[PDB]
């Protein structure tokens, strides 16, 4: 057997008679589906166990997870192969919590509340990942510190002190965060994971064998940093947003990495400093995306690659080769310094 | 009124009979303060909300910080003028949820405990300063940009990439996670915040009048680790950690920053930039510390300075003249790149 439970927030308004109108067709059709269970509300909170054979879970959760009425739907567990059912009478008992009186109950319905309202918060400053972990009946806290082949990325914006001494604070604040938001979605959709923000600085990482999906990740942020421009509003900042972005591959460490106060769980090694001085390469050329001969060739598709003869680097051991893409992107550019100096032209007028 | 809600973990397994007796206690003392509140304990958590008057709250908080069966004491909610208690009849009302057996209660308390061992995971990948915050009785995910003045710190560890490649993984991980520990336990007694880790590098930050107080962690943060080489065991890594720090003072952007999926409540601006590149200048003299002249004049303490006369940084504006410390520390000192070359050849060889 699985058992699943979730959080949710209510997505409009709901009365007592829908929370329990809902109640009776959950309980309605677990019956039929040998579904238990149990659905508590509190102030606009939905919490929900449910449990039976994994299949049917599964499939009622993906039917769950389209009901308009809720949203931020966070999974707290899923727990497969158990054995006896915690809510054997329930085919979902329904007990709303903004209605109960009982003496007893009232203060675990205030410390409740206080600890749900308190974790929401820290969920938006809280990796994903973790909470998969958590999920899954891990402590990430206990993981310990490996070896890993990974592709590492880094990208910034490009003369982004411009932004900060030429528009107002709140307007800066929504560029770089629209940066983070399209770096975000497309490198998590290629199945990445973005480990750190550190002023308009990106850095994230793939699997060793994905270089592919690196490769594809960067050139779609750059499309779509493309489209972002020339569809912006007039006197848009957007519409001088762009990126630079440098690829490396190499062995890190990945684990519990900070102090007694604050830690992440993310990676160490010399790839994360190679990444970074060859994005910073990106501002003596023309080309957005450059990536080290590794990555080149643990790629297995057949990419439009351009060598970039020069390797210029410093600090690195054995130098590196240097590639790009050579695409009407990539190509349709007029380089750093230039667009440095565009930058500031632009932002100076709006 | 004041009325504080905290949680807590057992520092040592509690008995049934321990627990009640803890609330008999807190029940004779509280009636005479005028103190009314409620006591759960589930599976090795402590919850408690304390009401009634804040001079007579405060006092008897302090006394519960120093008791030692409880530890990872955290308030989640500090509330002033508060007009009416939540438990006016309960001096202090016990109740243990783990032999609590009613069965409305059953499915909460299954809740709580899925809800308070995730919270507290999230906990350690979480910023105090967040926690303040909400306790507070504010959302900081609805703080606003602000344009403020502060100092920014950055540092980094001598020659890392030599650590990475020298030593098992394990060892790596506990030389940065020491070094980020030092770091982060002396800047914050001074009345800084540690707000990103990346790679083997810290960046904080201080109120923009506080140049002494991030001079006087720099130093402190040098004589600790020169005890902590001093004092290592016999072969230990600990004895080739130094440091790098950089610190420069300007106008940044605070505010949340980030994506969808994460966020933190951090700073954006040149002076982020500029106390990155003052720190990497440390490679190449005897100071490990160096700090930009405004920085230096706004210092209100007759610190020993010396003027770095060279100021050959790249990317600023008008440049900046360069200072550092002189003292026994910062003197007695071989520079970067001999320490780089003994980091190695002590690594090869324990
Ligand atoms: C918080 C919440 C919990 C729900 N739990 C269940 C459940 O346990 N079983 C179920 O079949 N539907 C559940 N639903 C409802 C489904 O989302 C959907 O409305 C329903 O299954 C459609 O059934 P019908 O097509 O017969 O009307 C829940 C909805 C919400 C908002
Ligand atoms: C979880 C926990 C909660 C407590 N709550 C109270 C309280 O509400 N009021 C109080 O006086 N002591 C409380 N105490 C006890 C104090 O820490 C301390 O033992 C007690 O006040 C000493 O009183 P005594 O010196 O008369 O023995 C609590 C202790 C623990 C571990
Ligand atoms: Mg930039
Ligand atoms: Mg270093």
């Amino acid at each position: 057997m699985k058992r699943l439970t979730y959080i949710s927030k209510f997505s409009r308004p709901l009365s007592g008679d829908e929370i329990e109108a809902i109640g009776r067709i959950s309980s309605q059709k677990n019956q039929q589906a040998n579904v238990t269970g149990v659905l508590l509300c509190l102030d606009g909170i939905f919490f929900q166990i449910l449990e039976g054979e994994a299949e049917k879970i599964d499939r009622i959760y993906e039917r769950i997870l389209a009901d308009e009425r809720h949203t931020d739907i966070l999974c707290l567990k899923s727990e497969v192969e158990v054995q006896e059912r915690m809510f054997p009478d329930w085919s979902m008992q329904t007990i709303n919590l903004d209605e109960n009186t009982d003496f007893l109950i009232r203060p675990i319905k205030v410390l409740l509340q206080t600890l749900t309202e308190s974790h929401r918060i820290l969920e938006k400053y809280t990796q994903p990942s973790i909470f998969k972990i958590i999920s899954q009946g891990t402590n990430p806290l206990n993981i310990r510190p490996k070896a890993v082949e990974k592709i590492v990325f880094f990208s910034d914006i490009v003369s982004f002190s411009t932004f900060a001494e030429k528009l107002p604070v709140e307007e800066v604040v929504s560029v770089v965060n629209s940066y983070f938001s399209v770096c975000t979605a497309i490198i998590t959709r290629q199945g990445g994971e973005v480990t750190k923000f550190i002023g308009d600085c990106v850095m994230a990482y793939f699997d060793g064998d994905c270089a592919d999906q690196a490769i594809q990740a960067s050139l779609d942020i750059l499309m779509e940093l493309e489209i972002l421009r020339n569809s912006a509003p007039e006197g848009s900042p957007l519409r001088v947003l762009y990126s630079g972005i440098g690829l490396a591959k190499g062995k890190v460490i990945e684990g519990n990495i900070g102090s007694e106060l604050k830690r992440d769980y993310t990676i160490l090694g010399d790839a994360v400093n190679v990444a970074a001085r060859l994005e910073a390469l990106t501002r003596q050329l023309s080309q957005a995306l450059v990536f080290s001969s590794e990555v080149k060739n643990s790629a297995t598709k057949s990419w439009n690659f351009i060598w970039l003869t020069d390797s210029e680097l410093k600090g690195k051991s054995e130098s590196i080769d240097i590639y790009s893409i050579d695409n009407e992107m990539t190509r349709k550019s007029s380089g750093g310094l230039e667009i440095a100096r565009n930058i500031g032209h632009y932002l100076e007028r709006v």
